[PDB]
């Protein structure tokens, strides 16, 4: 989490962020605590194939009303639509940013192509230039809603849950966006049958089933659904 420090290091090699957000939680995936207000910065709102379209639009007005420079992708989405919609200026020199698991890679791997001391750029036909690697950002954790919404992105794991009331938070988040009315207790014995998910004498794996379950979550295989909206729910 200190690195963050490393960030910094990284941010002074160019003059324009990549901001990749999931976009069913836009607040959740933000870059909170490190500073962009010197750099140009898009904020990205990556995988929308897997979130609710509705939502996402309300999240573009939300970001264009602040004044803010958003666009939408997946990655399924064509390298030249990413890179009209991104319209780099000729100076660009690029650095993708984001908490774990929001897409960086994918997008980088995208932007490169079969194209090639520290970090490397690869540089894009007209000459702008971006780092080769993202930088990740870990940062605080203070409210039950922060880390529930992280764990449905997948980008904190269950393994660092330490309170069963972020897990409950995070099925309700879950169960109003998709409509379920159901108790987490029986939703994760059930799950956990369902998936053949036993311990020792026989007894529903609860802790394998959330881990799955979020997993499922994470990657959109349990609706497309999104976790947040402007606006406030
Ligand atoms: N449905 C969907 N899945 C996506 C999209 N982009 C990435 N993924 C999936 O999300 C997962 C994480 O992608 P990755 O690019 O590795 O993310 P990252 O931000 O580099 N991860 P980290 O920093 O944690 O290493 C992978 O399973 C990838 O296939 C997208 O637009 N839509």
């Amino acid at each position: 989490e200190k690195a963050k420090r490393q960030i910094k290091d990284l941010l002074r090699l160019v003059n324009t962020v990549v901001e990749v957000r999931d976009a069913r939680a836009p607040f959740a995936t933000s870059a909170y605590g490190v500073d962009f207000s010197r750099k140009e910065t898009i904020i990205l709102l990556n995988k929308v194939d897997i979130a609710d379209e509705k939502t996402t639009k309300k999240w573009v007005e939300f970001f264009k009303k602040q004044g803010k420079r958003v666009i939408t992708t997946h990655k399924g989405e064509p390298r030249k639509v990413l890179l009209k919609k991104l319209s780099f200026d000729r100076l660009a020199r690029v650095l993708i940013v984001g908490v774990p698991n929001t897409g960086k890679s994918t997008i980088i791997n995208k932007l490169k192509g079969k194209r090639a001391k520290g970090i490397q750029w690869f540089s894009l036909e007209n000459g702008v230039k971006i780092l080769d690697t993202p930088g990740i950002l870990y940062k605080n954790i203070f409210s039950e809603d922060l880390a529930a919404k992280l764990l449905l992105v997948g980008s904190l794991p269950v393994e660092r849950i330490e309170d069963q009331r972020i897990f409950e938070r995070a099925f309700e988040i879950f169960a109003r966006s998709i409509g379920i009315e159901s108790s987490f207790s029986e939703f994760f014995e059930d799950f956990a049958r369902k998936r053949g998910l036993l311990k020792k004498g026989g007894v529903p794996d609860i802790e394998r089933a959330l881990m799955l379950f979020f997993t499922e979550v994470a990657q959109g295989k349990a609706g497309r659904v999104s976790f947040e909206r402007p606006e406030d729910i």
